[PDB]
DNA sequence: ATGTATACAT
DNA sequence: ATGTATACAT
């Protein structure tokens, strides 16, 4: 983005996501302007856009604060993504999907199968993460509803709430590596349930799929607390 | 009390009535002149209305009034039901404080007094005011700020609100007679939460959102052009 | 049409 | 510390 407003959005987003501007920190207009070497006006533009994005909260009485996320908020965000993905999957099973959209999502699932070797640790991380992003974008749009697609993507927009969040390409942790086989079995079950018009199953399996991220998070809290801050998308967690 | 704040209220009203139709570009100078204020509180208002979901930011700059069709009304009601079902399920699974259960149960008891001896005999205004309280209490019941925030966001579009197709907005026989069933569901939601029955709490709270969808479907079928005259539906493009 | 800096107000 | 109007820039 070639504008001061636009640059400030990019610069502040990066500082917030990395934990450099921590959750709970008040972002004063004059202080933020001086930090970025611009005036208060492009700063207000940037603060408004970052509030719309959900990285900042507006304070009663004026001003902006970096929205604070503790482990309970991450757990709730992952729960919400799961519920929304479960809705996208159920509505595709209930309302029906076009022949081409089913073929495309089924093709992604078959390609995801090739990321797995003969050993339980033998997984192509980068290949998996790129295809996993595609699968979840396809799932969000599958029932053809613009509103559902929009709400599913919004529920997946916080870095820790993304279907890409706790994957071994972000952080090469044994637990994240070994969680991929199970997650892939769920991708297959989601597509088969949608083809079979099994809305209750499609919802339940897509919702359970989001529990991979929560299980991986719980493993880290218990097994390597300080490593959390070193995992991308988790540096901003206040706890 | 601010120009920014007043402009949010004034523009929201103009959007909800269809005065500023879906697809209309809201220029900074044009909107400033319309509200008799400068561009600065206008940009503040346009940002807040984008967060609310009544406007979209355009890729090359500017704001446009978000277009809503009938498919959007059905989808928004579906999403509110799913979110309310989640708030209900998490309260049942995690548990609720003694005071929060007492407060929501008090609202339900107050809602019982809106009903008479005849099936049509219902206090519409009393019901709608208490219904808003119940749904705000349900959203906050499990004590999670994130859930509360997301449930409220899913209930913010006029046609997606738990108040949307009630007889105080539009006195239609079907809307009147749907209230007894909806009240039995409020009682079932609270009892399922007290009993830690998360699957029941979710199912009952989700079904409770189907009252609005059933009432909408009734109007489309039985009185199609009367829909516009229903508040919160005047902005629907279809 | 919007971006940007700033004076002036509470 | 920010709400607000406005001149001037892009
Ligand atoms: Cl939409
Ligand atoms: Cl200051
Ligand atoms: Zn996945
Ligand atoms: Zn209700």
């Amino acid at each position: 983005a070639a504008t001061h407003g636009g640059r400030a959005v990019i610069e502040l987003r990066e500082k917030i996501l990395s934990g450099e501007l921590p959750g709970g920190m008040r972002l004063f207009e004059v202080s933020t302007a001086e930090l970025l070497d611009i005036s208060r006006t492009p700063v207000r533009e940037a603060l408004s856009r970052l509030t719309e994005e959900g990285l900042l909260n507006r304070l009663p009485g004026g001003g902006f604060v970096v929205r604070r996320f503790g482990f309970a908020d991450v757990v709730d965000a992952i729960e919400v993504r799961g519920v929304m993905e479960g809705t996208a999957a159920r509505l595709a099973a209930e309302r029906g999907v076009s022949k081409v959209a089913l073929e495309e999502i089924d093709a992604t699932v078959q390609q995801l199968d090739l990321c797995f070797g003969d050993r339980v640790d033998d997984v192509d991380f980068d290949g998996y993460a790129a295809l996993n992003r595609i699968f979840h974008h396809q799932l969000a749009a599958l029932c053809g509803s613009e509103m559902i697609r929009r709400e599913v993507e919004r529920a997946s927009s916080l870095p820790f709430a993304s279907p890409s969040a706790f994957l071994p390409d972000k952080a090469n942790i044994g637990a994240f590596r070994r969680s991929l086989r199970g997650a892939q079995e769920q991708h297959k079950a989601i597509v088969a349930a949608i083809v079979a018009r099994e809305g209750a199953r499609a919802e339940a399996v897509a919702r359970e799929h989001s529990r991979t991220a929560r299980t991986n998070l719980e493993y880290m809290i218990r097994e390597a607390p300080e490593l959390i801050a070193q995992v991308p998308g988790l540096a901003l967690i206040s706890d």
